Formats: C-alpha cells, sequence, structure tokens
C-alpha cells in the first residue's frame, strides 16, 4: 500500500482522477452500484474505497467518516494517489423553514465551524467550492428534476452543540454557540453538516476541484432529530445527482 | 432625499433592482453610456449615481470609492431604495504568473483582508459570490470572447502593506502581512483588490445577490505598480462584460 | 505624477510638510479658502488636492474619501511626496448625552473597530494621536471660544451595523456588535466616526504627526440619522480650528 | 434505538457505566476480547459497540473513528445512554526523542489544535484528564511493567499539517503550523494525536471522568509515517494497561 | 545578588530544589516555621525569601505577590537559582456551592484567564499542574484528614471584573466577562484565584514540577467579599498540606 | 477597613483624589517625604499607603506592587475610597538607541501587552492616558529641566519573554515574541514596563485620570540587565517630576 490510512495503491485507481466521498462506509458500494464495473478496493477503519466506471472512466467511490479530521486524511491520501476533483454526497439538516426533507442543496461556500480548515488556510480564506463542481451538481439536479437550493452551509466539528442542539446530555450550550442558529438563519444560511468547511478548503487552496451536495433529512425548525422513515428515499436522491454531476465532470 | 449620504430616493431609480458598482466615479457615466436612456442622478463624496436602461428596464450605476467603508455605505442605502442584486466592476492586480494584463477575472469567494465584512459576520463566514451572479458574469465573459480567471481574490482594506507593496514610504510591511502574498499564490489566489470581501460577505449575509468582475491592471510578480498605457484598454474590457452579465440577471 | 492614486508630484507640494485633510472631497476648496494663495492641485477618485499657504508656509488640503482604506492610501502617498504631519477634520455623532450638536471633538485615541489600522500595528497598539498635535487643536479651539470635549473615539469601519445603527435595510446587527454602542458609552467614548483609527495607528506607527478634530452633526442618544438643518453651520466651526492647530504647528 | 448514531438503547448497556473508547473500530472486539462475556451490540459508521463484563460488572467498548467530531458523537451518545467514565486508548506519534516505540504515554492534558473542544468550552479552559482514571492508568501501566512517561499531549485535527508532517501532495504546511512541532517539542510535549483534545474538554466541562492512553508506533525525530512491522506488539500493550486501569475504576 | 528582583545568590539556598510560593509576603514566615532552621534570607518589594529545613533537606518558602507578572518573575529567578519543583499555596473563593469555607482545594489544571502564561505558551497549550506534584498534594491532604476538592480552577488577571464581582465602584462587568462565572460553574469549575494559570503555565512548558492548593475563605454563591473571621484558620489548614506534600516531593 | 486588600478607610484618605502609584512599596516613604505631613497609613502585601500634604491638600502615595494584577487592586481600592487621578511613577528599560539611562519617559498610551487590560476592556479600546495628567507630566519635567521623551510603551505580563529578554532559564521566547522587541522599535514604541496597560486602560474607561512616567535604567541595545550604580539617581529624578505634576493637577 502507497498511503498510510485508505490502503491503497496508485495502481489500484487505474489512472482515476475523480472522487465521490460520502460520509458512511456503508453508502459506498451503494453509490459504486450507480456506476460500471463496481470493484471493492480496500477497507480500513471508517474509511472503504471502491473503484466504478463512469462513460468508460474510472472514478473513486471513497468515505470520509464523520468529520473534518477523518475527511482531511481520506482528501489528502487520495489526491496522492492522483485524485484532482472531489464531489462530495452527504445528509443535513436544514434550519430554514422553506427547505423541506427531501429536498437537495449544493453548497456554494460554508461557514468555518470546524478546526481542520485552518491546517490549511487561515480563517479569512473562503471555504469555496469549486465553480466547475457546483456548475455540474446544480445541472445535474436540474436535470433529474430535483427540488434544489443554492447557498452557504454551516460545518461544525460537533453535531450537537455547534449545531445548537439542546436535547443532550448536559443540555447546555457554549456561550459561543448559544442563539448561532438564529444568527445563522438571518443570514441566510441553508443547513448544517460536518465536513463541508474541512473539504472545501483544503481543496481551494492546494489546486483541487470540489463540489458539496447533500439531501435533506431533517429541518431544524421542526425537530432536532431525524425520522428514520423517509431518511432511505432522501439518500437516493441526492446519489443520483452526484453521480450525475460526476459524469458531466468527467 | 431618502438616504443620508447617496442623495437619492426611491423615486429616482424608477424601480430599478439591479445595480453596477464600479470604485472610481468617473468609471460610472462611461458605463452608463453602454445603456440606453442614461441619466445623472447624483453626486456626492465619493458616490456618484446614473440610472441607465438595459432591455427597457432601469438599472442603476454607482461609484462605491476606494475600500470596504465606503462600499459598504452605497451597498447599505441602495438596498434601502431597493437595490437587490450588486454588480462589482474593478481593476486588479494578479499575483499569478499566469494571469496576464488585460485578462479578466471573475471572482467566487474573497480571502477577507478587510474590517467592514466582519461588521456583517464573523471571520468565519465566507465571502462568497452569489452562483446566479457568478455564472452570469462567466459566461458574459465567455460570450464575448475575453480571457477569462475564474477564482478566489485577496480582498485587502490597504493598497500598500496588505498588499505586501514594499516601494512605500517607510519600506516595512508589518509581520502580520510579511510573506503573505507568498502564501496566498501557493494557495492559487488570483488577484488583490479592496472592496469584494465587504461587498460579497454583506451581501451574502442579507439575501442581496452580488457579483465580482475585474480587469487586471498589472501583474504582481513583475511591478508592483501598473503601467499607465493599457490600463484603459483593459478596463474597457470588464465593463463589457458586467453590463452583459447584467442583462442575463434582469 | 509621483504616486498612483492622488495624481501629484514632490514640486507640487513646494516643500509643505503638514496636510489637512476632510473626509469629504468638497470640503477641500473650503477649507483651503480660510488660507493664502489657494490652489487647486489635483482631483482623482475620492481624492481632491489643494494647496494654500499659512503665515508664509505650503500647507496641503487634501481628502481622504470615507473610510479606512482610502484614507491609508492618502495618507500613505502624501507621506511619499514629504508630508509628515497628518490634521484630520471630520463629521461625527456623539454617544454622550452631554455632547451636543455644534460641540467640536478632539480625539486623544481611538477604539480601533477598523481593518486598515491591522494592516499598521497589531490590535495591541494604541491608536493614538501625536501630543504636540492634540495639543494644537485643544489649544485652537479654546482660542476661538469653542465648547470642547477632549477623548477617546470610537472608529468604524462601517457607518451602519459597526455603529449599531438598526434602521437599516435588513435592521439586523452582526451579534459581536449588539449592545456595543451602550459598552463604549459605559467606558466613556464620546462618538463614531470612520478613519481616525486607520489615521492615528499608521501615523502612530511610523513616526509621522497625526491629530483628529470633528464637528458633532447628529446625538446618537437622540436620532440616528443627523438632521440637514445645522450641519453646515457646525461644520464651518471645526474647519476654523484645524486651520488654526495648522498654524500653531507649522 | 435510543440515540441517533450509535443505534444503541440504555438497555443494551445494562447498567455500564464505564467505556473503552478505542479510534478503530476493528480494535474494539479485540478490545471486548480480553474481558468477560464479550457480545457484539451494534455497528454503524465508524461506531462498532460490544458489551463485556470486568469484575462482574458491565463495561462497553466503543469506537470513536478519527478525530473530534465524531469522538463528540460517540461520547454525547454514550452518555445520554449512561456511560459516566471514558478511558481512551489509542495510538500515537512521540515527539520527544527518548520516548521509544513500544513507550506507553499517559497524558495529563492535551494542546488543544482541534475545533470540537471549542464547542464545549472556550480555549482558555484546560483539555484536562480526570484525576482518578490517570491515577488508574498509571498505575495499571506500573503493575504491568510497561515503560512509561506522562505528560501533556499535542492533539491535532489533522493527521498531516497539523502534526507538521511535509511529505505530503502539496508539501507546504500553512504557516501558523510552520516549525510547530519544534516549538511543542521544547515545551516538553509528549506527542501527536487527534482526539484527546475533544475527549478531555468535554468530559471536563460536562462532569464526566476521561482517561487518556496510548502506544508509541513512531518516533518523528527519525520518521513521518510509521512502520508496519512493531505497530501489532504495541498495540497489544497499551489495551492491557487500559483495561487494567478500567478494573481500577470500577 | 545573583539574580534582579529576588536579591538572592544560588549559594543561599544551598542546594535547595523545590520552592513553596504563598502570595503574601507575611505568610513566608508563617510557613518557614513549620520546618527545622527556619532562616530569612532576603526581602525585596512583594519577594520574601526564607530557607528551612525538610526532613534535613534545604527548602525555601518565597512570596510571589498578587498576579501572574510578579510570579513569573520569582518563579524564573529561583528557577535561575535552581529550583526545580514549585507548590503554590493560596487563597480562594469557591464558585460551587457544595465547597465550603475551610475546604481545600487541590488543582489539576487551570482555566488561563490570564496574561502572563500567554508569554510562555499559546492559548492552546493546558495550564496542567505535575502529576507527581498534584498526587502528593491530593494524598498529603488525606493524610491530615481535610475536607479536599480536586479539579480546575479558573485564574484571573483581575480580582474585580474577572471574577464577575459587581459591588466595585463602577458596577460594571465589561461584557467579556459577563455572565463568565455562571459558564464556569457549569464546567465544574471550582473556584476563582489569581497566579495559577501562569504559574502552571511556565513550568509545564520548561520542565519545571508545579502543584497548587488552596483554602476557602468565600463562596461566591453566598457573598463577594470575605469576612475576616475564620479567614485565618482556614490558612493555618492548606498550609499544613502543602509542607507536609513537599515532604513528600523531596 | 474598607476594602479588601490596601486595608484603609474613605476617612484615612481625609478627602485626597489624587494618588501616587509607584510600583516598589519601599519607593513609598521616598515620595511621601517630598510633600509636607507624610503620614504611614497602612501597609499590607505588596500595598504600602502614605498620606502626604500638597500644597494644603490631601495626597495618596500607594504601591502597586509588579504587574497589571496588583495594580488593578489598588486601583479599583483606591478609586472606591475615593482616587479620581492616579500618576504612575516607575522604572523602565528603553528600547531605541537615543534614549539614555537617566532620561525621563513620558507616556501618552501603551502596547497592550498584558492580561488584566481586558478585564476593562476589549483589546481594540486604546489604553490611552489623561490628556490633562500626561500634560502636566509633560510641562513638570520641563520645569525640572530634565530631558524628556514623549510617546507609545510596551507594557508587558512578563519581565522575560514578553520584553524579549533570552538570558533566561529557558533561553528561548515563545514564538509569538520573537523579534517582538525589534517590532516594537520599527513603530517607534520607546520602552518596556510592566503596568501602564493595565492602569491606563482601567481609568480611561472608567472615567478616571490617569498619567504615566518613568526614569530610565536600562537601554535594551546595549544590556538586557540594569546596572545597579546609577539606578538611585534616575530614581530619584521622575520622583521629582511626578510629585511636581501632582502639584499641577491638584
Ligand atoms: C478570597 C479570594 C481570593 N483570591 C486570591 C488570589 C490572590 O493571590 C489573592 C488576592 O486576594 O487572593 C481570589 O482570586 N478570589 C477570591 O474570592
Ligand atoms: C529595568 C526594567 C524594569 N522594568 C519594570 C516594571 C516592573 O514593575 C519593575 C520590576 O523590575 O520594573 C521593566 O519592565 N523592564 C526593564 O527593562
Ligand atoms: C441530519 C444531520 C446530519 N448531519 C451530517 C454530516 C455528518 O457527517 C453526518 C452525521 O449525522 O450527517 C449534520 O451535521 N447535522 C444534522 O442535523
Ligand atoms: C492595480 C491595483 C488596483 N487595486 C484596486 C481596488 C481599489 O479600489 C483600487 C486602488 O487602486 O484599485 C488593488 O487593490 N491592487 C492593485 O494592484
Ligand atoms: C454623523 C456621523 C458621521 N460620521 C462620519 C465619518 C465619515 O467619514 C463620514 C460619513 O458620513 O461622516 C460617522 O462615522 N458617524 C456619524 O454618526
Ligand atoms: C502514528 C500516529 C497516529 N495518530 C493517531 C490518532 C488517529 O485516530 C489515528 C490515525 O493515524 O492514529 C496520530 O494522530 N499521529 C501519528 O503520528
Ligand atoms: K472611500
Ligand atoms: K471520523
Ligand atoms: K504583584
Amino acid at each position: 500500500s502507497d498511503v498510510f490510512h485508505l490502503g491503497l495503491t496508485k495502481n489500484d485507481l487505474q489512472g482515476a482522477t475523480l472522487a465521490i466521498v460520502p460520509g458512511d462506509p456503508d453508502r459506498v458500494e451503494k453509490i459504486a452500484a450507480l456506476m460500471d464495473k463496481p470493484v471493492k478496493l480496500a477497507s480500513h477503519r471508517e474509511f472503504t474505497t471502491w473503484r466504478a466506471e463512469l462513460d468508460g472512466k474510472p472514478v473513486i467511490v471513497c468515505s470520509t467518516g464523520i468529520g473534518g479530521p477523518s475527511t482531511s486524511i481520506a482528501v489528502e491520501e487520495l489526491a496522492q494517489l492522483g485524485i484532482r476533483t472531489f464531489l462530495r454526497i452527504g445528509t443535513t439538516g436544514a434550519i430554514q423553514p422553506h427547505i423541506n426533507v427531501g429536498d437537495v442543496l449544493v453548497t456554494t461556500a460554508s461557514v468555518r465551524l470546524d478546526g481542520a480548515s485552518l491546517h490549511f488556510a487561515p480563517l479569512e480564506f473562503p471555504a469555496v467550492a469549486d465553480f466547475e463542481c457546483t456548475t455540474a451538481l446544480v445541472e445535474a439536479a436540474k436535470s433529474i428534476g430535483a427540488t434544489t437550493h443554492v447557498g452557504v452551509t454551516a460545518s461544525s466539528d460537533t453535531f450537537y452543540p455547534g449545531q445548537e442542539r439542546y436535547d443532550t446530555y448536559s443540555g447546555r450550550v457554549v456561550r459561543h454557540f448559544k442563539g448561532s442558529m438564529e444568527e445563522w438563519q438571518a443570514m441566510g444560511v441553508m443547513n448544517y453538516e460536518m465536513e463541508s468547511a474541512t473539504l472545501l478548503t483544503m481543496c481551494a487552496s492546494q489546486g483541487l476541484r470540489a463540489g458539496m451536495v447533500a439531501g435533506v433529512i431533517v429541518n431544524r425548525t421542526q425537530q432536532e432529530i431525524p425520522n428514520a422513515e423517509t431518511m432511505k428515499q432522501t439518500e437516493s436522491h441526492a446519489v443520483k445527482i452526484v453521480v450525475e454531476a460526476a459524469r458531466r465532470l468527467l
């Protein structure tokens, strides 16, 4: 193996340059399946890697696990192996009342509520998605008919306090984050997730194309924790779009 | 007059909702002329305002003067008067060796080296341009054939130390900014200018559409101060694009 | 021309070493007129420059436009041309209930709510006015009988949120500045304006003498936006003082 | 299931109050096996949970995945389910030349180079391990004869730039972290890892006992990336200690 | 004399390597008296130094005065003279309702609300006490029967606003600290004092052993200012413990 | 007694409103002696207080000890007892080559390298001396013929690293302060001392008049540690000035 964590070699990718990077390792095969010649490459820690084929070209699907740090690992090592375009596909909670469960969100840039982005660029550097990628995602989403929102995302190092969830063991939120969701709401931020800040920053600052898309599985103006019932029906929606977007980016 | 600085009334705009916002007040008529029925509306301090018509729809051209603060005034007050889309047209110095004098730069987001953005959103908020505006600019620039670069811009509160110019009265640059240009260069930042950070941040955080385009008049890998000779030939290039982008956004 | 923005040559100044720097370019001639042999030198962007004579010595009047950035340009380039003493004359909103419209404020040092000052010195460096200049201003104000307050000023990169004005397009103030006016009030800050922080910091940290005086045209405990009626009667007051202070500093 | 991520119910824990939390999900069973009645409870994303018995008392083993964010999830949800003591067992790189591969490190407190800790307490709050836990670890390590070092750990949101690794895709380290390893070395920091800062801070600030122990698998004064050969022999060492320390904490 | 402030020579210490460091110079002899062969060495500014003997070994008692800065002097210069272990004995105000006047607090680590610690290590470095010293203190306290609490301390550069005391000349607390005590309470911080942050940080980052113990003389859930009546009875309690802890550390 | 630390009552001051505040408690009587009817009031910890008479009016002399914290105590409690004007008299190390041992420095404002100032006002607030006080000091110094420099002072929470002294136990200076003295030098900062930042900030933000004067006892371009020989001859110089300045402020 050529890299410390992913257990992959440059040869495994077969000249692949684009990677779809889901968070959950169980979604990896699920995504690979949407393409041709799906092959499992490796599985170590939270990192599961498949190769597949898109219009006759090699494509990598690789999980990041939850959060900046492990994302920063998968991205770095995939880059070492030759990946130049990263498309993230996620699940998110919307914080605007007009965004519905099932809606697809394309992120233009992220509020940096993470730590890892700082290890790549100072806070003043914009966690902005690549223009070609965003265009690919926005268009892909149009062509499959999904009801889509394009905007800024709050990308947090936690699932609980940083997203101002109170229904927690301690039931307090550090002062810094108290009332933070209302502020993000006022600034028109669409949603919370946990990886885009690191992903987008580290790519934007190292000449790597990144895009970010997610399916809404809970609206925060209503609940803190999603219901299981239509979580999978929304997943299948955004996956379709990211694969299509990838097609457009090859 | 309805606003403190601009000396305009909601009636002057005639239902206009888009504004082209150049920095130099002398470029205002220059731009307005490219359109139909150009009329001077007002001129106070650095703020010169003209109205014109684009495909039969009222459009404002309004100067911001140099820097975040006065920009933040022009934008605020134009918003009060009903403007919802802001297109900035500027001049810039490129910091990448492959970007040439005469090239047109479309900004996706900005490195926040300003003060005013902070008065609208904390530093972690992305100074990101509106997706429709950027698309309009990128496309406009393609249709007029201009050689174009799309990416991140360093937006600085100073023309001298913050852009690491040393040929200055004191000839020193505060520690914070020493070697800063090399760092921005490595992160692929295209250029320095002085208003995009404020403009984009205040718009992105208040539900206002903003776009940013500039003409390159100096390459910093070569000189600190531009030559006068082809400065006007590049201005005329980006102006053409911003007006055309505006057409697309009406 | 010898400098990039002002369009002036070292020869234009005729050995001048002091500059009166108003914010509004229309106030430039107005001030120059109070002196002998007033001559227009240049006008580019927000920068209008006149030369005049005070007690047989050359004096420059030059506008900065609104805010740190452009101020930082005018100051730098005037320094390049040989100016060593800068006297700013401005308009301001008082935040203490005992300071009245018409009163003259002499600033000893500023609260740094700007960006540009940071490009000259870290935040811990005091935005402090030159002792000789302050003394000149305080005394000049005494001799013309004006009712004067001496103290700290809050110098903000915005006119709106940073001065906690709420009667704005969005009507919200970023968390950082919420209740900020009350705090400045409690700390005895006299007033808000937009340039002194940059001006004082960049001068104090580069061996240049700077002083700062302004006329009060609105009290914030009463209104957010000034009335037009006695705005000009107060301007004429502070102008008289700055010119007299200049006489004392030659 | 009672929690959003782990897929566990309060009933599954059977009144357990202590959890051993390794990072790699494959180490989970490995650790559970060292105890009585090992049972797999759940496996979702990077979170694998086993229950086992220690001196006739229920104990949880649960993986965190790499980094603060996912750790912060595992800990929160285990706390919801009733866990009050958390013992981390990890792998680390030593940065002091006297610490050898194979050595066991007990962490008293951590240098907060992470993002998640901030979501629990401001930076000034010490990322300090619980005194009872530390004592348990230190003593456990003494009784099994391991050669042990007790001290401060640098806990980083990245594996690469934040640990000043240069043998990377871009081969640059953001200015902030340049020469950072030498600084940590001089301050006597033992090692780099990625979770302790979040773990310790969130526990210390929410009345939860936490301890942190790791096995050294590379010395950074020598290499950047570990060799595979004795990586497993060191893992088995620290695991023995954490289980023993757990015994002492029941 | 060998050091600038303490007025001591390496010879005065007679090979002493441990120092008990009270804050009040009048407590110095009081402490020295509890040991054998008490001798006054020097008294300059707030720094009073005595030598005594513990189990036939030389021990220094030396006052720090109130606060980080002077503590940082005493510690530095004692280290120059060869002291390697520093035990601080203090007085403190508890902020938890269950901690009583008379209770003894052993500090594991400190919330850094000081300035001097920053001069030794960045804020992310933990202000953590030495493990051996803490153990010595905890055990010493057990053996003399005192009712003891072990945990984190808030260490503040002020006695008044930084500890959110309002019964002051101005009766306001700067925004930063408003409601800060409640937050520290919620995070389980035991108490306020003024030196541990500097002491612990400077020692932890320079390979010097430090410990911290204090007597509670006021509970902040009840009063702001202590009563004089049982202040001395509590002092005598913690002193006994620190001397005993020293015995264990020789 | 009316205050927690100083051991004074409002009655002891006898309607005094001005205080001279030296750092060293042994300098207190020395200063009081220069005036009429010198009486010792109290001595607790580093706080020694004398009353004397100046032109038939009561004046307090009170020591602060070294550093912000204890200064912040003395000042607070003196204010509670009715003091409104504080004159600090100190010793300092010059960092400019043209300032000589024996020279007197009057401080207009301070670089905030302390912690306590933050407990009174955010960093952006200027640590500026009161205009009347500075004028009194400057004039007093003129009238006794002393060779005087007026300007900004760097006020540090440490004597050693924060003033970039390297001849120390560890011989390293935390990154933050590496090369800091050169930077302060370039910005024209005159000197290092340890109390002015706290003193000036807490007074300027609470409507209390403060002034700051010090004698130079070492030039840092030459040595790190002063020589004892002419240390007292310089002390006697600045003391004379502060007493005179006080006369002018009654
Ligand atoms: C009683 C008490 C003391 N102290 C401290 C630490 C300092 O050394 C000293 C100053 O009174 O006492 C506090 O900080 N808070 C309190 O409530
Ligand atoms: C000589 C000298 C003194 N001091 C100061 C201020 C402190 O209160 C006091 C203790 O030495 O002297 C410095 O800070 N730097 C120096 O170089
Ligand atoms: C539903 C939801 C998901 N997520 C994200 C991104 C994480 O990697 C993942 C785990 O829930 O999904 C949030 O951050 N907030 C939410 O409300
Ligand atoms: C040529 C050039 C222009 N500018 C910009 C934007 C400012 O409003 C203005 C100042 O000349 O022009 C830069 O910021 N950097 C440069 O190199
Ligand atoms: C009346 C007033 C003026 N100003 C200032 C300084 C700017 O240069 C200018 C903008 O009108 O006037 C304020 O900043 N705040 C106020 O309340
Ligand atoms: C070997 C090593 C491991 N680790 C850690 C903790 C992570 O969860 C895991 C992945 O490498 O091991 C480091 O952080 N730095 C290193 O040098
Ligand atoms: K301007
Ligand atoms: K993870
Ligand atoms: K002190």
